């Protein structure tokens, strides 16, 4: 988690927020730096689950070669505020999970983070339904990190080349 | 859940608590007064979970025959106290639900309670694996129950009789 | 605290909240049923303190005319919502404290829920200034109450008889 | 806030924790590396609260020889455990406080630990009645933070020289 001064802020959510448009295959687009992501090509796909809310499986490929992959359960705890999950990963505490913005058939903005007294740690990610997403929506979806503070020229792009994440089965 | 005086007491829970083993078809035997169960013949089935933690599925038989059942999703958010649970039932906001004791093929005892300033609020059921449970094991869960401070006196016992409750199948 | 069914409502606060204004001396005027107050003359008593947040003294005159006294302290959790407090009274869990609506010199409507899975639990109060309040000014706040569901049926009229209150002072 | 690898880890508490005796003035003697000492000499006051807990006033002296102060609230949110306490600072998120052991009049050990996840974010202070502590108290407290996984070669000896220190009025 990238660690920075000040509590968290908290952004505005997905109106009318559908999980279940929601589901299948997001590809990671552009993330700010954080510990759990060690490598590339990172996809997460998101399932019905037979209780409430929706079961996750996310993927990447290790700089070695190597798909290292995690499985969690996202929750929206106040069932009024659907786009406020909670994610459950195996061998984590739980962590928030916001859905700011989204489409469901092209793009989603997330965005996460938990208060260190005066600092704070956050995650956030521009996911697509395809490998790559346009310029132009990726400038609207880094305007709105940038209006709730978050230093964009923090991103990190995530290398969703063809040839390089065919490791990805 | 019903409310008495006092904070919530903090029971021990089941050692080395094995929840592959707590997993499928758990009958109500005896229960605190509560708002939640409106009927007879409750059963709880947990099942797998392609995420973490399992699925729930309560179903029990309402007066005029109808069989109500809600889904939830049980998560212990601290792997290390796996006994701890809490569990995500649809249109609820999230309970606590601690296994105090069971032998994973006959009975088991459950608590959840919710501090109400210094007042509190709790469930907690005796179950078993059959639609009855011997008195001896009842008595015994009884008197755990009453060491911290839960009143025999208040305890209901759950309509299990076959012709009763045989729409439940 | 009693229950009633439905999840926790949220309430729109106090805008702009000013805890610096908000100090001083609070009559009940009217209240949910709770268990806390067993008595009449009810008035709570909001001072600085050396720390973060203020300090809390709630008195009220029990039947035998035994005043009654707790000690707490209150604090905004988060500083960017004022007026959502947590209260920490001695032997009670912490609790929500909501300042829904209040002119500071006259009149506060304040609210505290606590959710019970599908049900919730709630304190609500109607405080003035003065041991009593204007029945327009009463007749506004439980409209503002039962816009999000509080039952107006339910609510009590605290005694504030000049006579019977005396030993207040 | 120290960041690393794993989820918190749960140490015992200081048994039979007397706040009373644990008011008036702690030296820092050492901490693992945070965020929010920027500096040296640093003590923390703790002193009586006309509301539960205590209030907090920690003091420090910058390179630049400004000294830099916070005040705050500490609370035990669970009467049962006073020694796990919340502290609230100006302008903080609450953060946890875990008196590990104490004899009052000598030492006392803190722990203050938040999970990220997989990952966790802890403080740790030794702390004397005296600018200085024995080496023996010193070591056996780092053989407490070792049995719980703190590494005590990150633990950052602070200056508390008498001449440099001097700025603390
Ligand atoms: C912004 C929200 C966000 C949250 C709440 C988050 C939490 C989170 N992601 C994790 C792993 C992971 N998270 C991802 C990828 C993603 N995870 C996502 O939420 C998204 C949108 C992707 C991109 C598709 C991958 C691939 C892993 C496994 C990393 C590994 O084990 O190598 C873990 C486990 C920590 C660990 O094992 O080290 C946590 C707690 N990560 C985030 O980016
Ligand atoms: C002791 C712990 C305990 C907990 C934490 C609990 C919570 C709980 N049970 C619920 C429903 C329910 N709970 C049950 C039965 C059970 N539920 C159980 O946890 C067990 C062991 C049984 C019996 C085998 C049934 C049948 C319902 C549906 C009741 C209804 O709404 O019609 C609900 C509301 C779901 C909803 O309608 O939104 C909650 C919050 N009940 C409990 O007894
Ligand atoms: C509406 C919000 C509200 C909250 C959050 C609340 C909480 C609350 N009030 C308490 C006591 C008390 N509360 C009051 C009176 C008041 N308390 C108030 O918040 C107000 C506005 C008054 C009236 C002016 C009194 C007199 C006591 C002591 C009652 C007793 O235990 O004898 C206690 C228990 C303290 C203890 O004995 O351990 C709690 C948890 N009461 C409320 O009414
Ligand atoms: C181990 C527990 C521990 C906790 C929970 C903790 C929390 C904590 N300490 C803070 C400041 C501070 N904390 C201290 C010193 C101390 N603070 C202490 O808890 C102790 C024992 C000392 C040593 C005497 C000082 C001097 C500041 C002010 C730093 C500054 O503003 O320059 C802040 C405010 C953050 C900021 O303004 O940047 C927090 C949240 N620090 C800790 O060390």
């Amino acid at each position: 988690m990238f660690i920075k001064p000040g509590r968290c802020p908290k952004p505005a959510v997905q109106e009318d927020f559908d999980a279940a448009r929601y589901l299948g295959v997001w590809y990671d687009i552009q993330r700010l730096p954080n510990k759990a992501q060690k490598g590339e090509c990172a996809t997460a796909t998101y399932s019905l689950s037979p209780g409430v809310g929706f079961s996750v499986f996310n993927r990447e490929r290790l700089a070695n070669g190597t798909i290292k992959s995690v499985i969690g359960s996202a929750i929206a705890e106040d069932p009024c505020e659907p786009a406020k999950l909670q994610f459950f990963h195996e061998n984590a505490a739980p962590v928030p999970y916001w859905v700011l913005s989204t489409d469901y058939d092209n793009y989603a903005l997330v965005y996460s983070c938990i208060n260190l007294g005066a600092s704070h740690a956050a995650y956030a990610s521009i996911v697509s339904r395809q490998p790559t997403l346009p310029e132009e929506t990726i400038k609207k979806l880094q305007g709105t990190m940038s209006s709730f503070g978050v230093g964009v020229d923090t991103l990190l792009t995530t290398n969703q080349d063809a040839a390089y994440c065919s490791a990805m089965n």
